[PDB]
């Protein structure tokens, strides 16, 4: 599914990402726009032999299960392919996990590179939330 950007921003609420961890909604929508441009099905695969997955593009190497990452875990306790349904919750769930880890949303470096001291606000803006 391609989400609509008001659309994803009241999935995300739903499911309780609006704040988690700090993060307004706005940079959820953020990380999810420049991540995959808001289609479920986004897969791209990284130089390492990890694939992203999803909405929020989560990595093989550490949070979900492809059966081809050598030496990978499986944090979020998901097939990879959870992390593609056009229902967000695995993706949702997972990110949560992602972001409790350290290092907040840049754990996603297009978050950090074009999302993180933005006017974030605009990617919920008129929204009815
Ligand atoms: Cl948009
Ligand atoms: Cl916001
Ligand atoms: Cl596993
Ligand atoms: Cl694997
Ligand atoms: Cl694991
Ligand atoms: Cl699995
Ligand atoms: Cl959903
Ligand atoms: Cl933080
Ligand atoms: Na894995």
């Amino acid at each position: 599914k391609v989400f609509g950007r008001c659309e994803l921003a009241a999935a995300m609420k739903r499911h309780g990402l609006d704040n988690y961890r700090g993060y307004s909604l706005g940079n959820w929508v953020c990380a999810a726009k420049f991540e995959s441009n808001f289609n479920t099905q986004a897969t791209n695969r990284n130089t390492d032999g990890s694939t992203d997955y999803g909405i929020l593009q989560i990595n093989s190497r550490w949070w979900c299960n492809d059966g081809r990452t050598p030496g990978s875990r499986n944090l979020c306790n998901i097939p990879c392919s959870a992390l593609l349904s056009s229902d967000i919750t695995a993706s949702v769930n997972c990110a949560k996990k992602i972001v409790s880890d350290g290092n907040g949303m840049n754990a996603w470096v297009a978050w950090r590179n074009r999302c993180k001291g933005t006017d974030v606000q605009a990617w919920i803006r008129g929204c009815r939330l």
